[PDB]
């Protein structure tokens, strides 16, 4: 990287100015998962990029998943699953495992990776200071809406408390668990939690890290890849996409329709992906605006 | 409780005034463990008392243990122990289990019990916002100081950040884990962590919940129980007491010598023990002052 | 009080939590008079209870009367009265005596009793910093509304200035005297002044200390005593009650209709009456809500 | 006043600039008494001048006396005096009269005169918010220091609380009464109280209103009048001056030696005397500096 | 000035109180030009009066012209003029000269005259911190609206930023130059700029310094001079007045119709004119109210 | 710039993190002159880089020169020079020209270039709000220290006021002119002014833009170029360097000895030079530390 003339190193920095302006003082919610969370070089770059935003006056909020890690701990504990449709039923036993894996294992790794750059990361759930609540969600198996345990969606967000925390210069690492109105803790899907935090906080952008290049209209036509698209078009397309892509697209529609200016689906296997997506017009992701 | 004349209900309240004065606006560090943490009625009373302090203008900080719960999870994970002396060696595998049990299981229960009274409890470790660090500790087996893994003592405390958090009206539930100066996370003994937080924050009192009536000089002489004692006397007695009582007495000496006005050893099996100890001259505990 | 087991001393404290919650950070206006002001043990308890509220994060405001003490000073000064109906006419001579007795004698005793617990009590009238104004009031003698001098009702309250004073941690002891819109000072009935301050400040409760057990519907039927009642019912009953009880009932209706959540009539001859009424379900008083 | 050319009205205003500069944002303690307090035109001018300072960004504090008015009320109450030397003995009966006359009569008139210009004046004693304390003083009769009751000198001043009050834009009208360290209220000589408040608050000037032209070295030599003098000279002269002038000169020495830049003795029978003394080089008073 | 009795020096000061009240904490915009800017004694008095307002808690803002000085510098630079109607065309060359003369010569003299009294004056244009913008203006020559270069009127004012600057205790000396919406700097007529700043800031008064006694209805009838007049009357008269008086009258109408309580035309050849106009009923100027 | 893989665009951004950390929240004083000020592309890049720092949470302060532009305006005004040694004598006539050229021409261009990115730049001299003072300086011609008019060096800096201005988010563009202790304005050499502002404000870095590659020990030996050097070494070398380089080297020694961590001499003819020097290890400049 040092055999490259310094006069174009400069032009790469200078070309970040327009996006430093539009994001200075704003909130960016980043959903974090996939290979970016499982590979160690990608992990360290993600943490470094969170430090970058924070030392630019941008306000990142990180919402993380960790579905496979829950599964692995349940197998190690010999906890037998129940499966309606293709969904595991979240018993009280499964929730305590979900909670301790997400908040006491996965969030801790991220907190410590970011905190190698300074006192920034703080781990939280909806349980802490009552930052958000959950409402229990049913799921449609074949054609019947059916119960699958203590699983929910974000109900209300303590917008005020959350923005205080970010104004103190802290990067909130969020594990998606929250009490319902009776104090019983549910597990929320991280993709939807991210979209609801973005809307609640008036984020400028929602970033969805994914193990893909971007949205393909008719996969696997290599040139069905789009780089921008609006909600109306996207919504009519959602019933056709692979099961993997649905949660990320639903999050982007809920967010952008909820008034977040743009949601982005970017390639988590690219080192420093959020740097390229935010401060560079070379991003391979796909941007969602309203229309 | 309703067959008791109201004119002495009044005198019990009125008799709390002198201690409401001395504690208004001060910090009280409470170490939490034992039956008070394992019995459900005692648990709910402890949470309610934390809410009490907070709605009186007092600033509680809770430091919690959970040694037996770590042991149970290691047995469920089939993780074989190594034991030097009578100490388990904390490998990197054992630490991750310690961390997820303490912060993702034990702290969560307390957070949610306190949060039934309002947005007060927040869960933290030394990892979060760099609130404190650990320095690795050796242990003396027979007569040789020996390594027993990633176990340490509190090195530095971010006093400033911690008192900001308590001034925002938050009750910090602390899990005793912290990075060393190289970012490697150790497990700290909860009794000593409590004493170091008390000293760092200029707490007015340190409360040590214990499954005993109080300090017995020559157990089990029933009338060797003391209700007050100073550090010089206590120190000369420490080499004689049962192995259970040493950690709590060492915490009280480090705290009170460090300038905390009084440390108290109180009976955690008594419902609402911190209420009786703080707002009543009928406490059965034992108070430690300097001399 | 020390021959009573400590395990129920605890339950009395613990049972104060629900009311500590509802009152934390709120304003409580207390009208003060009767035997609670003339007996020295009751006086000291009242002062101690004001200190209690203030060291709990509650914001008391004290409005006091002192009609008999004015009368005694007029007799000592040999000032002859004029009486229309059964009302003394407040000449400029009588007002100066009222003013100096209320503010320079009665308020001073209360200020000093409260200030034995700390720097809390401050004495004020409507004259000071223009905290409130009076509008002259006529009175109906037999059937003719007639003038009886410089006597009035509270016209406007400097809500902003008053809540600044209480936010600085000060307990305002209020003597009910205020200038009209021309700067001429009137004497306001303490019961009505209390109700208007409660409404102006958005108090959570109005407490009216009285030398009775509570409201009796058809005195002296011992079991016509009510413990709760709403405004509509109470209003239809006001024309039947003894002359003593009318001022306190009118204050409660004006207050609760003005949006104060509850007004209470409590027994001032009970030591620590405001403690029992606020932090105990054993209060003998009577509560007024709207309906 | 309207038959005077406007071009010299201007020069009188313009000539106030140097003293507006030196006093902007500073504290001026004014002792108030004599004819300036007994004549109604002088009273109204004094109040108007307090409003002037406050609408210039200057911070006045008024300390007032009222010895003759106490005497008149004692005669009206038929309270027989005791006199050691030429001093009335302040019994508990005399103190309550002193207190109610000073705070409930004399201070009220001043509060209301100033408050015709806006929400500025607030009445206070040392009793209120614990603003200052008194220590009992003995007096030397002939040659024996003798007790003369509950009379004292200012012991400690709550400097912090007092300057908060003045920073909120309030003019403190101070009645000189304060509790000793046991809570018993004494009456303090207003001249000395003024000097101790000036020193405690770091006032820029102390103004002592007096019924004289200024300090005469050898009264009644008409040209023994001085307009400036330092403490060392003044101190050596104090044993020679009429009994009336001693209290005001002692106040000026205690103040200026205590580090108040200048104390002034000015003619209270001159309408708007503090205006001429502060914003005009034509003052007839006498200035005291240290040397 | 010292052969004049001190008892009427006092009455001149005292008579300023009503206007010190109405202006305390308010903004006064003063347009500055004419002999008051060219004579050195008048200049020093104007600066001293700005210091006066600032040490009274009043908030002056100074808008200055300097048309003749621009003309002189253009002649010294040998820059040939173009004149449509009787208007110089402001080329890019003329604007740079206007800008450097107004901001680097004329404003500097005023800044330094005021700053002899303390750290108050700060020089600004619309270019600085984007305090205001200009929109290009056409002019009507004979009957055809024609271009005369980079000359404009104030478009938008950064009200928020401007009032921050004045709240920090700074006297803004404003040179009337501002960018249009494309960043090209125009020269704004100082009279109209003053009126637009007054309206934008919610000034209490607009002062227009002028080389006349005041408004004459039918000049030169000596007794056609008015001392007060409303907008409706004034507007119907504007088409009749000498060319010199039109800009100042248009500013007063735009200001007062825009809700500034009064605009004043005062005699800049009178030493300390703003002192006489603000704190004296002897002003020779003319006051404009709405009607 | 778009034919370059995005995976190394990322690495250039990521490599800025260490310097974003060290500079976040710090002050950087930049001396601005030479071709960077005379070429329009370099000018626009410099302005854009000031916007960059400000949208990263860094606090730039710009000190500018303009010697040749003063000379050109004096020739256009036909003002004959006097020259002692090789120095122009700054008469009162020359100073007014210096002042209006620097503050009303040169500073304005920079203010407007930066303000195309937002409300950041504000133009100031020592005259404004008394931000700094000058002390007159003599110069040594041959061997005799001789007067050369109103030329000086920075005497005192209003550190407090200056850091308030930068904390409000403003980029101070400083023209080097200041009053002496008598209010007479001098012209200060921009290089030395920059060094004194850096020291007064506790800047983290001083940047000196220069038309050279860096410091050459024995020019023109191409490989006598150094990239780092300490004060002791540099000082012993100063008597040997070309006349052009002396002012910049003296500024770096005064600054770094005054406790500024590093001063840098960088190539102003390189587009975006401050970006390469601050966020890139490829800078061609030379760094000065203390030793
Ligand atoms: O959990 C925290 C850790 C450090 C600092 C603040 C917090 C926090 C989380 C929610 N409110 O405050
Ligand atoms: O009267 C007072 C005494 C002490 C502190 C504040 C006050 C006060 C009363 C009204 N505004 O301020
Ligand atoms: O230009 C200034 C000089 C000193 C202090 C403040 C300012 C200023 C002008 C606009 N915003 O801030």
């Amino acid at each position: 990287i040092e055999a490259l003339p310094t006069h174009i190193k400069a032009q790469v920095l200078a070309e970040a100015l327009p996006w430093l302006k539009q994001l200075h003082g704003k909130v960016v919610v980043v959903k974090y998962g996939g290979n970016a969370m499982t590979d160690d070089t990608l992990r360290r770059a993600f943490a470094a990029d969170m430090a970058f935003l924070r030392n630019c006056g941008i306000h990142p909020v990180v919402v993380h998943g960790g579905g496979p890690q829950i599964t692995a701990m349940l197998r190690r504990l010999g906890i037998e699953g129940d499966f309606k449709g293709g969904f595991r039923v979240t018993t009280p036993e499964v929730l305590d495992v979900a909670r301790m894996v997400l908040f006491g294992q996965v969030g801790r790794e991220l907190v410590n990776l970011i905190n190698a750059h300074g006192p920034y990361a703080v781990g939280i759930t909806g349980e802490d200071a009552q930052l958000f609540t959950a409402v229990r969600r049913s799921v449609t198996v074949d054609g019947v809406a059916t119960d699958i345990g203590l699983v929910g969606d974000v109900d209300q967000v303590n917008t005020a408390a959350m923005l205080d925390l970010v104004a103190a210069g802290r990067i909130p690492v969020v594990s998606t668990l929250a009490p319902d109105a009776d104090g019983v803790v549910h597990n929320i899907n991280a993709d939807t939690a991210a979209a609801a935090v973005a809307e609640a906080l008036g984020a400028e952008k929602l970033l969805m890290l994914t193990d893909i290049d971007g949205l393909y209209t008719r996969w696997p036509d290599r040139d069905s890849l789009v780089s921008e698209i609006d909600t109306g078009t996207l919504a009519q397309l959602l019933p056709t996409l692979e099961s993997g892509m649905v949660p990320k697209v639903e999050a982007c529609l809920r967010a952008v329709i909820g008034g977040v200016p743009s949601a982005h689906i970017i390639d988590g296997r690219v080192t420093h992906c959020v740097l390229v997506e935010l401060f560079t017009d070379a991003g391979t992701g796909t941007k969602v605006v309203r229309g």
